[PDB]
RNA sequence: GGGGCUCGCUGGGGAUACUGCGGGCCUUGGGACCGGGAGAGGCCGGGGGUACCCCCGGGGUAGGGGUGAAAUCCUAUAAUCCCG
């Protein structure tokens, strides 16, 4: 780590929004580094719940840690 | 005895509105010109950006695709995704 002056980091979060699935994907402000990728069909077992809001909160909570 | 008759013909005289023809004359129609003017009219040359796809490098893992459910099919020499 080369000295940080601000002591705050920022991560732009791309949100790709389908009626077949939801994808949440937060990267660094450049976009050149992928911390974490989590979708709505690892959370669940079935295709119907692949989208919805409830996958699209839980997917966006695992990343967030 | 009187009339009409397909009734498609002819000769002579007469009228001159209309029509024909001939001549003359005029701008209401038409055409024509000049100047201002809008438009996804046509053609030609020039040039920019969107998004989709594709290909290459990096980053990043367990999926994705698809449906009412599914399967065939995409992806593990790495897909989707994100960055260049």
């Amino acid at each position: 780590q080369v000295n940080i002056k601000k002591k705050e980091k920022w991560g732009i979060a791309h949100i790709y929004s389908s009626f077949n699935n939801t994808i949440i994907h937060i990267t660094d402000i450049t976009g050149a580094e992928t911390i974490s990728r989590w979708s709505g069909g690892m959370v669940v077992k079935a295709d119907r719940d692949e989208p919805s809001p409830y996958a699209a909160m839980l997917a966006a909570r695992r990343a967030a840690e």
